[PDB]
């Protein structure tokens, strides 16, 4: 029903004009896929869906060195909750080369995360509610994505 | 439920591994928005959703010179049906500059077309059925989009 486009530069957040809720979709598009970049500190790149109060509803962290993708949630002044890990970063991106897209489906009780065309995990939510903002963090030298990542939300779907 | 990514170069078509049906979404992403390009011949750019038999379920033609976007449908060896026109090409793209995305929502009886963040038209279908393939046509010199346009489909939504 509705589409919104956001240009997110590395290390910045953006507020959504249309929050994402159950039944909605969000896709992060990177024109690059630097899977052979230097080590993160410790994260090479992070993608995040935030609640109205700034809590990390979904934190996606890519670490080339540890060679794993971490998924977690946490309140603004709170600790990371239960960590979910998916091993082999490059493997999750296989299929589409040179660029990448991370799509998150809000399924109410879980977040379905698809890297390129592969569903990497069905994340059981640890914090619920609507997604009010987004962020993409990484340094200028070791991000696995382009300096700018386009985020596109599809809302009013349910 | 499912995501598929296709790289479509100007003047080519691609077959979908997952056809698009009622409730599904397709987005064409262009890293450029050449709204000041030379005249089309007559189309500067066209985006198409095709049926299993190759019929044009939805034909989107951008003509800078005529300064209008045309929407129509037709069978492979048939004539264009009822033409729907939207005047002022640049106006439909306003809001997002430098790049562009055309999203099509298959609503069963109609196709909702969103250019960037603006719903440009609720197209009453003249030919029904599932979308089996996609295409992006334009010359190498006057397309309003980049040489390569990424198409992303979101299927299994209904």
């Amino acid at each position: 029903q509705g589409v919104n486009i956001y240009n997110i530069s590395a290390g910045t957040s953006v507020d959504l004009a249309a929050p994402v809720t159950t039944g909605d979709i969000v896709t992060f598009f990177s024109s690059a896929a630097n899977l052979n970049a230097g080590a993160g500190n410790p994260n090479n790149t992070t993608l995040n869906l935030f609640a109205e109060n700034g809590a990390y509803l979904l934190h996606i962290a890519f670490r080339l060195q540890e060679n794993v993708i971490i998924f977690n949630s946490r309140q603004p002044d709170g600790p990371w909750l239960v960590e979910q890990r998916v091993s082999d970063v490059a493997n999750q991106f296989a299929g589409i080369d040179g660029k990448a897209m991370v799509t998150v489906f809000d399924h109410g009780d879980k977040y379905q995360v698809v890297i390129n065309e592969k569903t990497v995990i069905q994340y059981t939510k640890q914090i619920s509610g609507l997604t009010s903002s987004l962020s993409y963090n990484a340094t200028e030298e070791t991000s696995i994505f382009s300096t700018v990542v386009e985020a596109v939300t599809y809302t009013g779907l349910a």
